[PDB]
């Protein structure tokens, strides 16, 4: 009942913000730009500093014209509407949002420890206790998101930032969506796609649990289970129903992964009658104090090295491009609700 009442309040609070989203809560010249932290086909993330408070933030900047051309309008409206409505210890907090003639802006907390991906590639692979600590946070986060009828759809090490306490902060909700029932969009990253996405089926939250299997495998092995030079070859391996495990994997880890990497979505852990509890009660998680993880009372496997809230050393170097704002409004109709 404690979990039921927790999730009921979580949904109440989400729905109130979902039905009346915040809009236009800062403007660009409230900030100084410091450094580009990442770049994509239609957007960027920049470290910025608020000029009055001195606080640092990660500012996601999306080019409206490029969003339209890459057919990401609905997805970018999803991302902002969801981010301004959610609240969970392992989700990056949105602090401000606004738009101008050219761009959409989402200003969120800056997490200086960097992407899990960098740390995983630096060390090679995580020990099972280390992987399990992160996995437990994703399990709780998906329990939260799925109870709100939200599917995340982009789980991968690059989207998991490590904070000052060594805990995960999930970022990039660009593919997240509120879904009652099925949805159909081809999106994600090839190595993490569930078979039913590859096969163009109407799919559901079970794709997140498949991706968790991929993530746990990758954290514990150092590489994902389905790897190939071309996406088509990755997809053939994903749908095959065959995975090989390193001998150093524990038997419990292999058993959990076989049930998360279940190609038949109707047999996949997280999608059975007991839902998330088939995962939480699995022997691989026997040492996990779920409440202590939620309360952030467990000592983390490591704390990232950084000097302070403005340190960018755990992110990499990109060409610094202008934040140009047209004299004329672009795509106003498409982004009215942003
Ligand atoms: N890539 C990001 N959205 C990000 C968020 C927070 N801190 C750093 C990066
Ligand atoms: N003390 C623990 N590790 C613990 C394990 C499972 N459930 C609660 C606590």
């Amino acid at each position: 009942e404690s979990v039921k009442e927790f999730l009921a309040k979580a949904k109440e609070e989400f729905l109130k913000k979902w039905e009346s989203p915040s809009q236009n809560t800062a403007q660009l010249d409230h900030f100084d730009r410091i450094k580009t932290l990442g770049t994509g086909s239609f957007g960027r993330v920049m470290l910025v500093k608020h000029k009055e408070t001195g606080n640092h933030y990660a500012m996601k900047i999306l080019d409206k014209q490029k969003v339209v051309k890459l057919k990401q309008i609905e997805h970018t409206l999803n991302e902002k509407r969801i981010l301004q409505a959610v609240n969970f210890p392992f989700l990056v907090k949105l602090e401000f949002s606004f738009k101008d003639n050219s761009n959409l802006y989402m200003v969120m907390e800056y997490v200086p420890g960097g992407e899990m991906f960098s740390h995983l590639r630096r060390i090679g692979r995580f020990s099972e206790p280390h992987a399990r600590f992160y996995a437990a946070q994703i399990v709780l986060t998906f329990e939260y998101l799925h109870s709100l009828d939200l599917i995340y759809r982009d789980l991968k090490p690059e989207n998991l930032l490590i904070d000052q306490q060594g805990y995960i902060q999930v970022t990039d909700f660009g593919f997240a969506k509120r879904v009652k029932g099925r949805t159909w969009t081809l999106c994600g990253t090839p190595e993490y796609l569930a078979p039913e996405i590859i096969l163009s089926k109407g799919y559901n939250k079970a794709v997140d649990w498949w991706a968790l299997g991929v993530l746990i495998y990758e954290m514990a092995a150092g590489y994902p289970p389905f790897f190939a030079d071309q996406p088509i070859q990755i997809y053939e391996k994903i749908v095959s129903g065959k995975v090989r495990f390193p001998s150093h994997f524990s038997s419990d880890l292999k058993d959990l992964l076989r049930n998360l990497l279940q190609v038949d979505l109707t047999k996949r852990f997280g999608n059975l009658k007991n839902g998330v509890n088939d995962i939480k009660n699995h022997k691989w998680f026997a040492t996990t104090d779920w409440i202590a993880i939620y309360q952030r009372k467990v000592e983390a496997p490591f704390i990232p090295k950084f000097k302070g809230p403005g340190d960018t050393s755990n992110f990499d170097d990109y060409e610094e491009e202008e934040i140009r704002v047209s004299i004329n409004e672009k795509c106003g109709k498409e982004f009215t609700e942003f």
